[PDB]
């Protein structure tokens, strides 16, 4: 009866740009294919949809988990990859973008790229003519958004994405708070931004957003109060109030304006929920163990900051687990765009 | 006669087009269009099955590297892309000791970098193939590929029927590698400049006495209508390369313009077939920050070609670009391949 | 045996039995003969493997990769810069998301304690490819040259001499690496650069049991004599100040090894090593400039010795991959 290849057709050599280009079917599609592929790797059953093909992963930002997640769902997969990290490239300095996607186009059969503008992916995803995938742009950062829910999904019982409740917290206008209210509005999800104003998504993507909203029942909330914005939460989520690419100069304008927006113990109690999950796309100044964590924290006399090492380390977070489904998610996209 | 050829190329380097006979040159553009040819069938043979080989960059790369890369892929090797930091090459190890090191792990070494000199050097001391990627002096896979194209987009007419002129800094890599290749394969090639970036002159001499037996013809103008007419081709390529100083164009720029390809020069050709061609990358508009920083202070658009031909259909430098990765592969295959 | 080594960590000599070392040896004379007959079984199949790199490396990089590749695994290199490694994720977070995605994890870099805490909290087999401490894939790869330099002795039967910076990771590790395979060590030079004493005391524990021996001496005539091998190493290592370099000069000068330190080991079949990189002439900047300064050739060794028929430098470089491969198999190897 139901046995279906439709969707995978419809999958088939797209880019993966951003989460505004896909429908919830679609969506819910690559979670349930990560959610497979993770159980096939685990239970050493894993079949290679990706032998002989090439990818190039273009990183003009640094990357750990992103860049390991792509490395190791290709190798998984069969397929090799090239890394052109921040430097010994021609790319933006020496050539354009245009020009670039057009010669890559030729060698490989799928790209990856993290940076800076999406009018930038969005280029390359036009003029490449092999599937693209957005790894993270300064508006929106899609893979990771997939790994949060899958995350969520496993980390409730008996729950769609529908039913599911969280806060994000502090600097909401970053590519991960972006993609985060798109997300939630394209699932149906019951969303709450809080932090401070001046930090709010752009009024022309809420707009958006809740458009989608009103069809898929979900809910977006912006609010500055955090009593209000967390009550009733099943998951919290933060990031670092200052992201890749922005200016040092931000902490200083930033920390004050962010600080009642940490997550330490006394916001996940504000909850009134027991079983509250804490997550963090990573990575996280939640001590003084980074250089920047460090210098930055002392400077203002704290410990940590979006997070405390308290909730970081406690049995609510899930951070590790998230940071995993990175790579079952990001493999999902590549089998279902260019998988044969 | 071509199995002469390919049992003559085993265990070879690749370091200059002064290596090869013109029968050699003729078998790996050969075997590029074979290998292009199965890759686009499904039916390529790994040759390279259980090698691995070191890919060394002392200067950035988009095309080289990643022809390299999937070449040795497709053919079954695997790869180690050692960049300009990171390594201890140069500051803390000579190049003679790291030819052996890495000529004891690997089955073949690639290097772009510096002096013709040091990729000579490690010719010598790794005891594998190497692979010259670039240097100051030479680029010879770029050739390879860029004669490869030339036939493909020329309709039965062999390479020693082909003329074609290169515009601007011609005593650069790209500019000796084809005035050699040109007389290797009997070829008339115009280089086309200012006289002060004319080729050197023993290079020109030892190209004219190849020439002399091939039936090549070689011609050196600073003159623009006069050297591209009657040319089924037309190529440049940037004015200043890559480890020369970024102060070289404050007084380049001006010496170089008359040099740049326009459709006014297509025009001159007098043929309405001409194909543009460009090793790549190219400075042809305001979407590079060094492009656009060069141009606007001449208060230019492109620098040595124009946005209207390199976008136009007389432009193959898409094409000559893929044809990076089929010669590459072919060199490899060559040398290393069984 | 081979069951007690899978999902260990390889961090350092002293974690291991004298046994131990020596099956990895073993294996590692095994696997360079399989390679080179082409009757290799991949044992690390379907395996994906993280090499973090804090510091500059060609030899041990490569030895890691090329090893890797040959046994069917595939490789993330992730350097110095590029990573959010350090500057904006901790060490203890960077080993956890690591171990969710890859089998096993090697890291050169700084202090043995940033190596000890990623091989506590990955959850997968971690490899010390050098610290400031300690360099034990070094290590083996000269005890495997040594046997096969050697006709028919056993490591514990040789004799060698380590001269110049003593204290550095190599120093150290040769020391440990002597002790526990019964060797007989002389470690020749300055007495500030002497290894520090509760390691060597240490060391002396461990050799009272193996019929080892450790000497330490400014004396190079009295540390030479009989040696089978002579060993070096650049007198200041990665992540030491570039001042170093006026501090020690003066100091290792008497050390350098030349013909002359050859002919005081009595020993017409002596062999000479070194871990690499060398400067032994001007033909890189570093040593060009140091040895310009101080009205120098070479440094620690001389291109004449370099070059010689005595000099085994490339042999225990390929040894380097070999060993790695031995770790590796045996760690994670099914
Ligand atoms: N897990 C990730 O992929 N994290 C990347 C850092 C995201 C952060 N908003 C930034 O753009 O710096
Ligand atoms: N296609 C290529 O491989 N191009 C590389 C640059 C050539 C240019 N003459 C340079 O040396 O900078
Ligand atoms: N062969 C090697 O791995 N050499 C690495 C350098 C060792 C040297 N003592 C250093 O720490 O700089
Ligand atoms: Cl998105
Ligand atoms: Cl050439
Ligand atoms: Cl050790």
């Amino acid at each position: 009866y139901f046995q279906s290849n439709a969707m995978a057709f419809n999958l088939r050599n797209r880019n993966f740009l951003k989460l505004l280009d896909f429908s919830t079917k679609e969506i819910q599609f690559l979670i349930d294919l990560s959610a497979d592929l993770k159980k096939a790797k685990y239970a050493g059953t894993e079949q290679k949809k990706l032998l002989g093909k090439n990818i190039a992963l273009i990183f003009e930002k640094a990357s750990t988990r992103t860049r390991c997640a792509f490395e190791v769902a290709a190798f998984d997969q069969g397929a090799q990859v090239t890394y052109i990290g921040p430097s010994g490239s021609q790319i933006g300095d020496k050539e354009s973008m245009k020009d670039t996607a057009r010669v890559l186009g030729r060698m490989y059969d799928g790209i990856q790229y993290r940076g800076f503008g999406q009018a930038i992916v969005e280029e390359l995803g036009a003029f490449a003519g092999v599937p693209v995938w957005n790894g993270l742009t300064d508006e929106f950062h899609p893979t990771q958004i997939l790994a949060d829910f899958l995350t969520m999904l496993e980390h409730s019982q008996g729950k769609a994405l529908a039913d599911i409740q969280f806060a994000y917290l502090g600097d909401a206008r970053n590519n991960v708070g972006n993609s985060l209210m798109v997300g939630a509005a394209k699932m149906g999800m019951d969303i709450r931004l809080v932090g401070p104003q001046a930090y709010w998504p752009d009024e022309e993507l809420v707009a958006a957003c809740q458009a989608i909203a009103k069809q898929t029942g979900g809910k977006i909330t912006l609010t500055e109060n955090v009593a209000e914005g967390v009550q009733g939460c099943d998951f919290l989520y933060t990031d670092v109030w200052v992201s890749m690419g922005e200016s040092p100069e931000a902490w200083d304008e930033r920390v004050a304006l962010m600080k009642p927006y940490q997550v330490n113990m006394n916001v996940l109690k504000q909850t009134g929920n027991p079983n509250v999950k804490f997550m963090h796309c990573l990575p996280a100044f939640h001590n003084d163990e980074t250089t920047i964590g460090k210098q930055v924290a002392d400077k203002f006399g704290m410990k940590g900051l979006e997070v405390t090492e308290e909730v970081f380390e406690s049995e609510h977070s899930i951070v590790f687990d998230e940071a995993e489904n990175r790579m079952h998610t990001i493999k999902a996209v590549m089998v279902a765009t260019l998988g044969s």
